[PDB]
């Protein structure tokens, strides 16, 4: 499985997002009030939810999406959706955050305030990355709308998950409101900007074929 | 021109949105936070800028985008490209947003806090109308998508001015800052839509051809 393109050919998330906010902002005191907001409600199952949404790994996203594609996801039966939620990752998670990530570096809220998040075991992945804007928010976002291309029968359910997915990174503690709104805007960018790559328009034609396939279609 | 799909085409804005921030939420706090910031500079260059945002008439929305693109829009020299303008408005100001709309008939800020808009000429419609989601903004961001998939080396611009016109409705006061997010979100979900639509296609392979023609260029 090849990228569809380069880090450069990201569209640079730093020249069209606006700065995060200081400690002194309105938007600031909305993220610190949504942050000990879910936190509150630790151990709950919401909570736990939230632990289950937070991993990226493509099992458990193929996981996740499944029941609401309405179609099986798996490396045997669907072999080139299971290498488009990977190359997904890298274009949305990693490419189009890059340069704002780093430009700003922003300090994350479970670090800020001494707690642990609802996934202790990334925790230490994530200090050394710039949380603003977030790049897993910016991928679930970037996940619900190719697959709402190639599924369009499902589009409500697809975009309800996606939303969804905001509020737990925002309960789990490792990033801001602020991160999951400007992250959502990246995906959608990312998504345009994958409209015009042609390996990209082959690669979607052959996963409308399988998760459309009858022999894929659950229950 | 015709529509590139019937209202019912559209994915049920109802069914994937939250509803709107309530009298004691965190986001509602905010919601009130960023209008007063924005009512408070009332008259100000950037208030100036936020009554010329707002006017969401094609000919309007056309001289805004034009250096963006960077290229000309008009009737004569662009006319699929104008009607395009035409049908997202339609698609993404109206059908996509309508049921959430309908739905919870969110009252205005200028209304809650009996103050005027920057635009006051606009102000009896938009008084009958939902402010969530916000339409203008489900709208701009369409657009802004739309002409990246025509003009992808003008990505950045485009991904920019989207952004700014966000921030230019919350302070003209016709839209709370939730409103405008939620319609963001909404203008991506159109936009993957219109992807799976034939016409929608054939409409943007001759604006492509517009936008790009030696005789069109612009900066």
């Amino acid at each position: 499985m090849q990228p569809f393109h380069s880090p450069e050919e990201s569209v640079n998330s730093q020249f069209y997002l606006p700065p995060p906010p200081g400690n002194d902002d309105p938007a600031f005191r909305y993220d610190k009030e949504a942050y000990f907001k879910g936190y509150a409600i630790k151990g709950s199952p919401r909570w736990k939810q939230a632990a289950e949404d937070a991993d990226i790994s493509v099992e458990n996203i193929a996981r996740i999406f499944s029941p609401v594609v309405g179609a099986k996801i798996n490396p045997k039966d669907t072999p080139e959706t299971w290498n488009m939620l990977q190359n997904l990752l890298k274009m949305g998670g990693y490419y189009a955050t890059a340069s704002a990530k780093k430009y700003y570096m922003r300090t994350r809220p479970f670090v800020l305030f001494n707690h642990s998040t609802c996934r202790p075991e990334d925790e230490n992945t994530l200090r050394k990355d710039g949380s603003y804007p977030s790049g897993h928010d910016a991928y679930s976002t970037l996940l619900a709308l190719v697959l709402s291309q190639a599924r369009p029968e499902r589009a409500q359910e697809l975009a309800r998950r996606g939303w969804e997915f905001g509020q737990s990174r925002v309960i789990c503690g490792a990033h801001w409101q602020s991160d999951v709104d400007a992250g959502r805007y990246v995906g959608a960018v990312e998504f345009a900007r994958l409209q015009t790559i042609p390996a990209f328009q082959k690669s979607l034609a052959k996963v409308r074929e399988e998760l459309n396939d009858k022999n894929n279609l659950l229950s």
